[PDB]
């Protein structure tokens, strides 16, 4: 990558934003500790061990409850302009309910964070919610899968409220959700995740749900809840300088081959991934592709649900790592989708016609190089809906590490790889700057290595090092150095 | 129109085909003569003058059986480079089967047309089925309502066989089809057409039909019936100079709005419209968006009748005469589709959201003239479904000419709205040409003024008048009169 070519600060507009981001549950750890509730990634891991790739937990993650201060120290070494973060529900709210009664401590620990970063100059971008949701909730009503979709939607609402009411007054920067296709497609589609339900037939630790279903239900939810929530929030604590949104994880699209059919194809796979809460965010409603295709499995909303939901966001948080090549499936009795996903009738290939993937290989079983995805998703969120606000939210690879594989804590701090990855992307967002995007930020996925989900601690996302076996000591990583030479040259 | 606004001979390729167009039933008569058989269309309008507008039949049309001779003249004085015009399969095949036997009068009679066209050095288009469908077909097992997929599928191959083998060595250009949605739609969805037939509660001759599914039946055998006649073509008749397709009837499609949702819509509009028809001859299946929303209403071809569609056409024509503003409509609960049109999920608007028309009104309650949609559709055929080789096998206007406002045949004969329409038509197929599209030919639509299906004689669409009042007595228009300065230059 060319010495001109590498990204610059002077590129972006001084109002531009950089940062890192992380989520509660894989970095805080203290996963019982100060009243904290238990949490369906708290009961996932310690009830299935075996569906973990490495057989970890957060338990203890990167410790980032007891040691955030550090974490805020690296984000001002950077010169990072904000931090994105999460809030564990279940350790605001112990039951995850009102009458749960509000945790103190929970409380207490964002409370110091915030302060802190604002004390450093470090913009606060809060993720209400990112996966974690109380087990108790889940034993009541199954969460996010909540049938009656009344009960999920007003726990949230009221957790988003406690949020709102010890925080309003210092985060001005509010994401209701993180990755939501991920979450419900992962972990009520494939099981992958906590509570890991999959239609029968599947491999999940639960093969007694519907992969055909339950997403839908769960997103459905997740829309309502995201919708009441900013609704709560326009109303009483929105500020001419405060805004709120949500994040999405998305992949891009490129049609397999030069059939216009592949076109279509990949039309379908941006509408079931990046459509399926996004327009419901901007319209009021679900892709037209989705709804022919799931049908009956995708519920419909109330007339007074989509007003709420219609416009229901100020900017918006965008997940990008990879792309994929989207190839056709025509409808047939040959075929019957048996994932949520298989609903756009579309393959998503690693591997175009000619055998060689999208893009270079970045280290773990899924990420693959492709930043001109970025760039198509981005000219989507300008051309097709209405060019708002965009801040990408997640961005990064992750390094193996396995125990048969360790990646030597020499070759783990020389992430070069990584480097070239950020720099890559970045440079790609000053390509679509200039073509009109409206990108506001840049958010480095994985200010610290942590618990990787299913991939427990198999894979080092951060740009900062942790030494789990050292207390969990951190060292910026030459990534995380050029960072720091980018903010504060 | 500006007189370098008009086009002139040169503007196109020598090999450039220019002519005129007719169907059958609608300019022949005879109906009973000669031992031809009774059609859907005889039927129809005996039983049911109700149903026509004017109460007419075309018992003697524009009588050409008797003079054809006269028609000839007609189009080698005004410079034709073809003609073309459909065979009755009622006059061929009485029964409409092999077994009824072949009627030597019907035969001899297309024998003499065009052997006469070709003496004149004009080059026959011959249309195989135009609508007219033995009525022995019709009463033995509905004709295209077949619900068995083979008895239709094989009368109407017996049929073409029957063509081949009587006018193979003088024919050249082979039309299975003209207006195959056209025809599907009106006769079993809306019922306007013979046999009358529409869903219980639906204003047609029979309510007793399926709107939402006769119409797919009808055309599923139409595409069977054309995959057979074109193997069976290639297979014995082909020769390196003849060709073989079908026509499609099809309207412009035009957004209603910006809304990313009209584009769509407007693209589930030319899906159902042209491609229905299209891309299964193309790629051997019906459009995505066509099976995704009729479902199980649309029958699925096996893997060997997909075999024979795709690529069953060595040429392809576009009767076009206007265009539509495509408006989205949502699945939701608040909508059902009540016609096989329906199932677009898109409103056909003749006005956009400012109130005007998408083009200036021709006449009729239909015809809107907008040569840009021509263009479109030539952009979609050249850029989407391979640029095939394209004759316009109709387009025109019809001049109103009804007992309560007749229309003076001094007024009939200054036709120069329709003039005025057919030049533009004519200009845009040459902006067409030099951006790449690969149309050949276009044919006038109506050489003579005939019978109008459910409009009867209230429509003068010829650009020859023909005066029912002196013995169908043919007179030239402004129009034909332009047509053969242009050819004769
Ligand atoms: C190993 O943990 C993950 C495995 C797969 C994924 C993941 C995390 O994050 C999502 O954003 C994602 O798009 N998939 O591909
Ligand atoms: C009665 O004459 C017709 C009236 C309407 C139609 C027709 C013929 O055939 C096609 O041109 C068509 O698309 N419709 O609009």
């Amino acid at each position: 990558l060319s010495p001109s070519e590498i990204p610059q600060r002077d590129w972006f507009p001084s109002d531009f934003t950089f940062g890192a981001a992380t989520s509660a549950y894989q970095i805080e750890g203290a996963w019982n500790e100060d009243g904290k509730g238990e949490s369906n990634w708290d009961h996932f891991c310690h009830n299935h061990p075996e569906r973990i790739l490495d057989g970890s937990n957060s338990d203890i993650g990167a410790n980032s409850y007891h040691m955030y201060k550090t974490d805020v120290r690296l984000l001002k070494e950077m010169g990072m302009d904000a931090y994105r973060f999460s809030i564990s529900w279940p350790r605001i709210l112990p039951k995850g309910t009102k009458e749960g009664g509000i945790n103190p401590d929970g409380i207490k620990y964002y409370r110091n964070l915030i302060n802190l970063l604002l004390e450093n100059g470090i913009e606060p971008y809060v993720t209400i919610f990112h996966w974690d949701v109380p087990q108790a909730l889940e034993e009541k009503y199954g969460g996010f899968l909540d049938k009656s979709h009344k009960s999920i939607v007003e726990d949230y609402t009221y957790f988003a409220k406690v949020c709102f009411d010890n925080f309003g007054d210092k985060v001005k920067n509010w994401l209701t959700f993180n990755d939501p296709q991920t979450f419900t497609s992962f972990s009520y589609g494939t099981g992958v995740f906590a509570p890991g339900r999959c239609s029968p037939g599947l491999d999940c630790a639960y093969p007694t749900g519907n992969s055909l279903v339950e997403p839908y239900t769960a997103g459905h939810n997740i829309l309502l809840a995201h919708a009441e929530a900013v609704d709560l929030y326009n109303k009483h604590y929105k500020r001419d300088d405060t805004r709120i949104g949500l994040a999405f994880d998305v992949m891009g699209r490129v049609p397999y081959g030069t059939s216009f059919l592949d076109k279509q194809a990949e039309e379908r796979s941006w509408d079931i991934n990046l459509g399926w809460f996004l327009e419901p965010v901007v319209r009021g409603d679900y892709p037209f592709s989705m709804r022919s295709l799931a049908r009956e499995r995708l519920p419909f909303f109330k007339d007074e649900q989509k007003e709420k939901l219609a416009g229901s966001y100020n900017m918006l948080g965008l997940n990008y790592y990879t792309s994929r090549f989207s190839k056709n499936i025509d409808i047939s009795p040959n075929y019957s989708p048996v994932l949520n996903t298989d609903d756009a009738y579309a393959s998503q290939e690693v591997n175009g016609p000619d055998g060689k993937p999208i893009g270079p290989p970045m280290g773990n079983p899924w990420i693959y190089m492709y930043p001109e995805g970025l760039k198509d998703l981005l000219m989507i969120m300008k051309n097709k809906y209405g060019n708002p606000p965009i801040y990408i939210t997640e961005n990064g690879i992750g390094d193996v590490d396995t125990k048969e594989t360790p990646l030597p804590m020499e070759a783990a701090l020389n992430d070069y790889k990584r480097l070239d990855y950020i720099q890559r992307h970045i440079a790609t967002l000053k390509e679509s700057i200039d073509l009109g995007s409206n990108v506001q930020g840049y958010f480095a996925w994985s200010l610290l290595d942590n618990f990787e989900w299913f991939a427990g601690f198999t894979e080092r996302y951060g740009i900062v090092y942790v030494d789990r076996n050292n207390n969990c000591t951190r060292y910026m990583k030459e990534s995380a150095k050029w960072l720091k030479e980018f903010n504060t040259a």
